[PDB]
């Protein structure tokens, strides 16, 4: 395909929209800074899940502890560290690459990569903490429908019933977004 | 929580930037259609899936055959049908729900429908078959991204190991969306 313009229609604080011609159609793409979510699995097969309000849907979904990547320069590692502690308190010794997902495909460019974090520590000083089994049923009972959470979920669900297994931090992120923070809007 | 206003930014073809105040802080969400996706899994356990190229991402990825609810009136059912038969060249007999996703919960109010249709004939006169085990190795592997997929496949994947059971078509679809559909932006 070949990319005949670019646009931009509207920069916000989290998203932009540009509007391309393609080789001729008009692709409306909302760039992203992309995001991290962490499903943390502790010695016991259990997973903590945060219930957060979701102005877009108008109620609160059940979702993985998770952030936006929008510390130029700061390694989705690092930032996916600093949610679990934030969000649940939280640290891990060991982390792992579960899965990556497009969001929306057909009209933002934002990938997440979900990490798997083991060998809990409770440090610092709403959320739930489900058997992943049950988080699984969660998700096909309509319980869990946040896509980051299904992902992860099942994911996790995979690798704990030996499906599976999980990967290297420097596992290849395919789409990690850049074009919204290559525009660095700020200042 | 309160909606203070709601203001309209841009309106395109798929969706519409709509920046609200929520009780005070912005609150840019992006209005759309909604769709649906299928799972067709056939008497042997396998799917067919296809290699669309998405702008997005600048590449093509493996997704389930899937279409924008913007066709005013028809039934998401009827839509998904309608999808499976231009996609994939199939029919199935048996219809039902198998996982509703909600894809970028941050900003966007879409959610998709997924389907599993069964009892499959080859109608009409790129795609492949999947065992669903492989499908969802491709998953764990980073080999299928795209969120609505990865919910397909680990779903029906739940299904056919007997951890889960699929759901009547009449399952409420929770946030399906109407805001865009509403505006009736055309003619």
């Amino acid at each position: 395909f070949e990319t005949i313009s670019s646009e931009t229609l509207h920069t916000g604080a989290i998203f932009a929209l540009r509007r391309d011609q393609v080789r001729i159609v008009t692709r409306e793409v909302v760039e992203h800074f992309g995001a991290v979510a962490i499903v943390a699995m502790d010695d016991n097969g259990n997973i903590p899940m945060v219930y957060q309000y979701r102005h877009t849907y108008g109620r609160r979904l059940w979702e993985l502890p998770a952030g936006l990547l929008d510390v130029a320069g700061e390694p989705p590692h690092l930032t996916a560290a600093r949610e679990l502690r934030e969000e649940v308190g939280l640290q891990a010794s060991t982390w792992q690459v579960l899965v990556d997902l497009d969001t929306a495909p057909g009209f933002s460019d934002e990938s997440v990569r979900v990490y798997l974090a083991t060998g809990l520590r409770e440090v610092g000083r709403t959320m739930g903490w489900y058997p992943i089994a049950e988080a699984a049923r969660r998700v096909l009972r309509g319980e869990i429908v946040n896509s980051i959470a299904i992902a992860g979920v099942l994911a996790v669900h995979a690798v704990t019933t030996g499906f599976a297994q999980p990967r290297p931090l420097d596992t290849e992120w395919i789409d990690r977004p850049t074009a919204f923070a290559a525009r660095r809007a700020e200042r």
